[PDB]
């Protein structure tokens, strides 16, 4: 826009490009998403009133010249970069726990307001120097499939808040192990990597699963792998919480509110991360 001076391109989505920009008038530094539907913009305009310390603030929405611009408060680094920067040593557990706890608070908040994110991934989890982490780039009603809930992969038409809990569980596992939990390269490979680790779901653990749009009786039948092998460095409270975030049945999957009460968070604190900007 004319009112903004692009500083640098900082990312892209399957619908828009995000720039670090400076308000030529106020000088405020922001994240500006450019997108090339009044019902959607109404859904967007609503996100503006979503104020929570763990949700990136949407400052303005401008529809002009066949372009939709979303102006957000700017954070200095995303979790993917932080994880890559911390790959040799690993993010300390207290910080992992703090981040998970904060993201659950953000989700408990949007979910109580009937807002789903739908596409959580390290690249849209933003951190600052003060130890906070916030949910960014909410999704509206080469793409990464690594954090996709099984019900989405199986063709469910209606998503529930449980899809965000699944994504956050995959991210939690990744911070702990320093390796993506389910790194699929195709929808079926994604689905099958999930099955190989958690076991091929059936009617016992997931009532209705065999009646899902994309379920095939011909899916291979893999046995559930021992959880202690999945995220070895994680203590039992962490593994217990993770298993509840990764339940196959959306209705059995733990809620963000309930997860916040899990014993894993008994000793949660808010450490300062070492950020190289
Ligand atoms: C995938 O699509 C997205 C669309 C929009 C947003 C968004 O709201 C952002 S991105 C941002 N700053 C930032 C992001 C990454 C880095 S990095 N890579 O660590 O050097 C540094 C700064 N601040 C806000 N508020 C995030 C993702």
């Amino acid at each position: 826009m004319e009112n903004f001076q692009k500083v640098e391109k900082i990312g892209e989505g399957t619908y828009g490009v995000v720039y670090k920009a400076r308000n030529k008038l106020t000088g405020e530094v922001v994240a500006l998403k450019k997108i090339r539907p009044s019902t959607a913009i109404r859904e967007i305009s609503l996100l503006k009133e979503l104020n929570h310390p763990n949700i990136v603030k949407l400052l303005d929405v401008i529809h002009t010249e066949n372009k939709l611009y979303l102006v957000f408060e700017f954070l200095h680094q995303d979790l993917k970069k932080f994880m890559d920067a911390s790959a040799l040593t690993g993010i300390p557990l207290p910080l992992i726990k703090s981040y998970l706890f904060q993201l659950l608070q953000g989700l408990a908040f949007c979910h109580s307001h009937r807002v789903l994110h739908r596409d959580l991934k390290p690249q849209n989890l933003l951190i600052n120097t003060e130890g906070a982490i916030k949910l960014a780039d909410f999704g509206l009603a080469v793409v990464t499939l690594w954090y996709r809930a099984p019900e989405i992969l199986l063709g469910c038409k209606y998503y529930s808040t449980a899809v965000d809990i699944w994504s956050l569980g995959c991210i939690f596992a990744e911070m702990v192990t320093r390796r993506a939990l389910f790194p699929g390269d195709s929808e079926i490979d994604q689905l099958f990597r999930i099955f190989r680790t958690l076991g091929t779901p059936d009617e016992v653990v997931w009532p209705g699963v065999t009646s899902m749009p994309d379920y095939k009786p011909s899916f291979p039948k893999w046995a559930r792998q021992d959880f202690s092998k999945v995220v070895p460095p994680l203590d039992e409270d962490g593994r217990s919480l993770l298993s509840q975030m990764l339940h196959y049945d959306p209705n059995k999957r733990i809620s963000a509110k309930a997860a916040l009460a899990h014993p894993f968070f008994q000793d949660v604190t808010k450490p300062v991360p070492h950020l190289r900007l």
